[PDB]
């Protein structure tokens, strides 16, 4: 059991109140909203395929060149009431926002630094107008931060010689005054989100990210910090050298979701999912045809299939250099909104069931222990194949919408098939179960 002075800090799951509030929440919003939204996947004239936030890079866009678009930062529709009715209309009970994404400019008035809102034409401190919007919705509000920082001269990708310990040294105290400033500017936030903290620089230096966690633990109480900040004495991420999760919850997955069969030790943590709308574009990119774009299907079953094995699910925007989003944004937002306000009562709150997974799709828990079936695939034998666990019985299925009664069948020992509805819902749809144990 190797000893460690910075690997993980909690035991297991915390069920303090606020944990619990990030928890039972389940669904989230991203913001990404940056300088990047300016030039929008396009360098002068070339228009790049790669992450539109990440566009610095692939056009090989020097600093002081890069942050010029601030002159030209000036969101006339932006509308933080409306951002929040949107997020509200949608279902959402948090949004995760990037106060600085890797370019380093900030979306609140940094002290410490001039690439920040302040010194563009918008002058306002458009985090402050987000918190204040979400939060008089009743969303709680998250905070995406980057460490690495391209403004920043004193960042290091390694450390190399002497020269490269001092400038980081240095950074690690500026990124400790930008996150000591995020925490008494704006309290209310409930967790800290870091990224680019992949590199050589951060890993030799597990201890800056353990520091950074517990520093941000008291100034907030009960905040929460993400699995990708911390570095172990070692240099392992995420878990530590003992297979111990690091931060609150775990937060790897993007892109992919953990397997209903194979990852169910999942279910032992706190976990978050992000997922993008395109294939790989946070930031706004002006060319969605460049990849697949997901359906409000595909991206509900990704939230159910998150909830139904203990996570959480956000679904990224990345709204336009005016503060307006794309229709298809609009589109996703609004879908998920009727969707969620059929359904959300097997989202909100739920968890893993500890049924067996089967074709028809997936099964959440409610906090009274409710059994949700939620099916995205119809099963043309008009059955819905239910195995319980050792003992566990059925006592009742309802249609969730019309509290309609549905046929349970005891087809063997531990099993039963629940009938379709007696009309075809036409969409994904809930089916509620009554278990005795
Ligand atoms: C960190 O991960 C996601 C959420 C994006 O912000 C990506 O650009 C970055 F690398």
């Amino acid at each position: 059991e190797i000893p460690l002075k910075y690997g993980a800090t909690n035991e297991g799951k915390r069920q303090d109140p606020a944990m619990q509030k990030f928890r039972d929440n389940r669904l989230g919003a991203f913001i990404h909203w940056g300088l990047y939204a300016i030039p929008g996947g396009e360098w002068n004239g070339k228009v790049y395929g790669g992450a539109a936030e990440w566009l610095k890079s692939w056009a090989k866009v020097p600093a002081d060149e890069w942050l010029k678009l601030m002159d030209q930062w000036n969101p006339t529709k932006f509308d933080a009431k409306k951002w929040a009715k949107m997020a509200k209309e949608m279902g959402t009970k948090y949004v995760k926002i990037t106060t600085k994404h890797h370019e380093g400019f900030c979306l609140w008035p940094s002290k410490y630094t001039k690439y920040t809102v302040a010194n563009t034409p918008y002058k306002r401190d458009i985090l402050g107008e987000l918190v204040k919007a979400y939060n008089d919705e009743g969303i709680d509000v998250h905070f995406y931060f980057s460490v690495m920082d391209w403004s920043n001269p004193d960042y290091r990708y390694d450390i190399k010689s002497k020269e490269d310990s001092i400038a980081f040294s240095r950074f690690l105290e500026f990124t400790d005054n930008q996150l000591k400033e995020l925490a008494t500017r704006y309290p209310t936030v409930k967790d800290f989100w870091f990224d680019g903290t992949w590199d050589a620089s951060v890993k030799k230096n597990g201890w800056w990210t353990a520091h950074a966690e517990q520093m941000l633990k008291e100034l907030v109480p009960g905040v929460a910090i993400n699995s990708r900040l911390r570095a172990d004495d070692k240099g392992k991420r995420h878990f530590d050298s003992n297979g111990r999760l690091m931060g609150d919850y775990e937060s790897g997955y993007q892109r992919r979701l953990p397997d209903p069969v194979k990852d169910l030790k999942v279910t032992q943590w706190d976990w978050e999912a992000c997922m993008t709308i395109p294939e790989n574009q946070w930031g706004y990119h002006k060319d969605w045809s460049l990849s697949y774009v997901k359906t409000p299907i595909e991206v509900i079953d990704r939230i159910v299939h998150a909830v139904s094995m203990g996570g959480n699910m956000v679904v990224n925007f990345g709204p336009q250099a005016d503060g307006d989003f794309r229709p298809e944004e609009k589109a996703m937002a609004t879908a998920i909104g009727k969707w969620m306000n059929r359904y959300g009562k097997a989202v909100y709150a739920c968890d893993y069931a500890g049924f067996e997974k089967q074709d028809w799709g997936y099964y959440t828990r409610g906090k009274n222990d409710e059994v949700y079936m939620v099916v995205f695939n119809q099963p043309y034998s008009e059955r819905l194949i239910v195995k319980t666990p050792k003992g566990i019985t059925v006592e009742k299925a309802t249609l969730l919408t019309t509290g309609e009664d549905i046929t349970v069948v005891e087809t063997t020992r531990n099993e039963y098939n629940v009938s379709v509805p007696k009309k075809n819902p036409g969409e994904p749809y809930v089916i509620q179960l009554k278990v005795r144990a």
